[PDB]
Protein backbone atom coordinates (compact mmCIF):
# COMPACT_ATOMS: atom_id res chain seq x y z
CA UNK A 1 0.00 0.00 0.00
CA UNK A 2 2.73 2.46 1.00
CA UNK A 3 5.89 0.37 1.05
CA UNK A 4 7.28 -2.27 -1.34
CA UNK A 5 8.17 -5.47 0.53
CA UNK A 6 10.13 -8.56 -0.52
CA UNK A 7 10.15 -11.81 1.44
CA UNK A 8 13.14 -13.33 -0.40
CA UNK A 9 16.61 -11.85 -1.08
CA UNK A 10 16.62 -9.86 -4.38
CA UNK A 11 18.31 -6.79 -5.87
CA UNK A 12 16.16 -4.37 -7.88
CA UNK A 13 17.28 -2.90 -11.19
CA UNK A 14 15.04 0.08 -11.92
CA UNK A 15 15.07 2.88 -14.50
CA UNK A 16 14.97 6.62 -13.79
CA UNK A 17 11.68 8.24 -14.83
CA UNK A 18 13.26 10.35 -17.58
CA UNK A 19 16.11 9.65 -20.01
CA UNK A 20 19.26 11.66 -19.25
CA UNK A 21 22.11 12.96 -21.39
CA UNK A 22 25.70 12.47 -20.24
CA UNK A 23 25.53 15.68 -18.21
CA UNK A 24 24.11 14.42 -14.93
CA UNK A 25 26.22 16.60 -12.61
CA UNK A 26 28.55 13.69 -11.99
CA UNK A 27 27.80 10.35 -10.40
CA UNK A 28 26.54 12.07 -7.26
CA UNK A 29 23.84 13.72 -9.30
CA UNK A 30 22.78 10.43 -10.87
CA UNK A 31 22.92 8.54 -7.55
CA UNK A 32 20.79 11.24 -5.94
CA UNK A 33 18.07 10.87 -8.58
CA UNK A 34 18.13 7.13 -7.94
CA UNK A 35 17.67 7.71 -4.22
CA UNK A 36 14.85 10.21 -4.60
CA UNK A 37 12.86 8.14 -7.06
CA UNK A 38 13.26 4.89 -5.13
CA UNK A 39 12.10 6.56 -1.90
CA UNK A 40 9.21 8.32 -3.61
CA UNK A 41 7.77 4.91 -4.49
CA UNK A 42 8.33 3.11 -1.20
CA UNK A 43 11.54 1.24 -1.88
CA UNK A 44 13.54 0.99 1.35
CA UNK A 45 16.83 -0.12 -0.21
CA UNK A 46 19.90 1.93 -1.10
CA UNK A 47 19.80 2.79 -4.81
CA UNK A 48 22.76 3.92 -6.88
CA UNK A 49 23.20 4.59 -10.58
CA UNK A 50 24.17 1.67 -12.83
CA UNK A 51 27.24 3.50 -14.13
CA UNK A 52 31.03 3.57 -13.90
CA UNK A 53 32.48 6.84 -12.59
CA UNK A 54 35.93 8.42 -12.30
CA UNK A 55 36.53 6.62 -9.02
CA UNK A 56 34.17 3.63 -9.32
CA UNK A 57 33.81 0.47 -11.40
CA UNK A 58 30.20 -0.45 -12.07
CA UNK A 59 30.94 -4.05 -11.02
CA UNK A 60 31.83 -3.17 -7.44
CA UNK A 61 28.68 -1.11 -6.74
CA UNK A 62 26.89 -4.13 -5.27
CA UNK A 63 28.09 -5.56 -1.93
CA UNK A 64 30.37 -8.56 -2.51
CA UNK A 65 28.18 -10.95 -0.52
CA UNK A 66 25.16 -10.22 -2.70
CA UNK A 67 27.05 -10.61 -6.00
CA UNK A 68 26.97 -14.37 -6.42
CA UNK A 69 23.47 -15.61 -5.62
CA UNK A 70 20.89 -12.84 -5.21
CA UNK A 71 18.62 -12.60 -8.28
CA UNK A 72 18.30 -9.26 -10.06
CA UNK A 73 14.63 -8.41 -10.44
CA UNK A 74 12.70 -5.50 -11.95
CA UNK A 75 10.26 -3.20 -10.21
CA UNK A 76 7.63 -5.93 -10.39
CA UNK A 77 9.99 -8.57 -8.95
CA UNK A 78 10.31 -10.44 -12.25
CA UNK A 79 13.76 -12.07 -12.55
CA UNK A 80 16.13 -10.38 -15.02
CA UNK A 81 19.29 -12.27 -14.07
CA UNK A 82 20.12 -15.05 -11.59
CA UNK A 83 22.95 -12.99 -10.08
CA UNK A 84 24.93 -9.75 -10.37
CA UNK A 85 27.98 -11.81 -11.29
CA UNK A 86 26.18 -13.26 -14.35
CA UNK A 87 25.93 -9.89 -16.01
CA UNK A 88 29.66 -9.22 -15.83
CA UNK A 89 30.87 -12.70 -16.81
CA UNK A 90 31.49 -11.69 -20.42
CA UNK A 91 27.92 -12.30 -21.56
CA UNK A 92 27.71 -8.51 -21.99
CA UNK A 93 24.88 -8.32 -19.45
CA UNK A 94 22.53 -10.75 -21.17
CA UNK A 95 19.08 -10.47 -19.53
CA UNK A 96 16.54 -13.28 -19.23
CA UNK A 97 14.38 -13.85 -22.35
CA UNK A 98 11.34 -11.59 -22.49
CA UNK A 99 12.65 -9.58 -19.52
CA UNK A 100 11.22 -6.12 -18.89
CA UNK A 101 12.61 -3.00 -17.26
CA UNK A 102 10.28 -0.55 -15.57
CA UNK A 103 11.02 2.96 -14.35
CA UNK A 104 10.25 3.75 -10.71
CA UNK A 105 6.87 5.12 -11.82
CA UNK A 106 6.06 1.76 -13.39
CA UNK A 107 6.47 2.46 -17.09
CA UNK A 108 8.03 -0.09 -19.45
CA UNK A 109 11.03 1.82 -20.82
CA UNK A 110 11.23 -0.40 -23.92
CA UNK A 111 7.60 -0.01 -24.96
CA UNK A 112 6.88 3.52 -23.70
CA UNK A 113 7.65 6.42 -26.13
CA UNK A 114 8.86 8.66 -23.25
CA UNK A 115 12.26 7.09 -23.90
CA UNK A 116 12.87 7.93 -27.61
CA UNK A 117 16.11 6.00 -27.79
CA UNK A 118 16.26 2.50 -26.35
CA UNK A 119 19.90 2.67 -25.25
CA UNK A 120 21.32 2.65 -21.71
CA UNK A 121 24.31 4.67 -20.51
CA UNK A 122 26.88 2.58 -18.64
CA UNK A 123 30.40 3.82 -19.36
CA UNK A 124 31.87 0.39 -18.58
CA UNK A 125 33.57 -2.46 -20.43
CA UNK A 126 31.91 -5.93 -20.44
CA UNK A 127 33.40 -6.70 -17.01
CA UNK A 128 31.92 -3.64 -15.31
CA UNK A 129 35.18 -1.69 -15.28
CA UNK A 130 35.19 2.07 -15.84
CA UNK A 131 36.04 3.34 -19.33
CA UNK A 132 37.81 6.62 -18.54
CA UNK A 133 37.85 7.66 -22.17
CA UNK A 134 34.20 6.81 -22.68
CA UNK A 135 32.06 7.98 -19.77
CA UNK A 136 31.15 11.59 -20.59
CA UNK A 137 33.93 13.01 -18.42
CA UNK A 138 32.48 11.13 -15.45
CA UNK A 139 28.95 12.20 -16.36
CA UNK A 140 29.57 15.92 -16.19
CA UNK A 141 29.15 16.77 -19.88
CA UNK A 142 26.48 16.60 -22.61
CA UNK A 143 28.67 18.16 -25.31
CA UNK A 144 28.36 16.49 -28.73
CA UNK A 145 32.13 16.10 -28.86
CA UNK A 146 32.48 13.78 -25.86
CA UNK A 147 31.31 10.15 -25.70
CA UNK A 148 30.21 7.55 -23.18
CA UNK A 149 29.69 3.81 -23.53
CA UNK A 150 26.07 2.82 -24.11
CA UNK A 151 24.12 -0.36 -24.88
CA UNK A 152 21.02 -1.06 -26.94
CA UNK A 153 18.31 -2.40 -24.69
CA UNK A 154 16.69 -3.96 -27.79
CA UNK A 155 19.53 -6.47 -27.89
CA UNK A 156 18.57 -7.77 -24.47
CA UNK A 157 22.07 -6.89 -23.31
CA UNK A 158 22.96 -4.19 -20.80
CA UNK A 159 26.70 -4.08 -21.56
CA UNK A 160 27.05 -3.89 -25.33
CA UNK A 161 30.00 -1.74 -26.28
CA UNK A 162 28.96 1.31 -28.30
CA UNK A 163 30.65 4.72 -27.90
CA UNK A 164 27.83 7.28 -28.09
CA UNK A 165 27.74 11.08 -28.10
CA UNK A 166 27.07 12.57 -24.65
CA UNK A 167 24.38 14.83 -26.04
CA UNK A 168 22.07 11.81 -26.47
CA UNK A 169 19.23 11.21 -23.97
CA UNK A 170 19.37 7.55 -22.97
CA UNK A 171 17.91 5.36 -20.23
CA UNK A 172 19.70 5.44 -16.86
CA UNK A 173 19.26 2.47 -14.48
CA UNK A 174 19.56 2.23 -10.70
CA UNK A 175 20.74 -0.85 -8.84
CA UNK A 176 20.15 -1.65 -5.17
CA UNK A 177 23.50 -2.13 -3.42
CA UNK A 178 22.42 -4.89 -0.97
CA UNK A 179 19.16 -6.71 -0.26
CA UNK A 180 16.24 -5.70 1.99
ZN1 LIG B 1 1.42 0.57 3.28
ZN1 LIG C 1 10.60 -6.29 -4.89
Amino acid sequence: AHTHQDFQPVLHLVALNTPLSGGMRGIRGADFQCFQQARAVGLSGTFRAFLSSRLQDLYSIVRRADRGSVPIVNLKDEVLSPSWDSLFSGSQGQLQPGARIFSFDGRDVLRHPAWPQKSVWHGSDPSGRRLMESYCETWRTETTGATGQASSLLSGRLLEQKAASCHNSYIVLCIENSFM
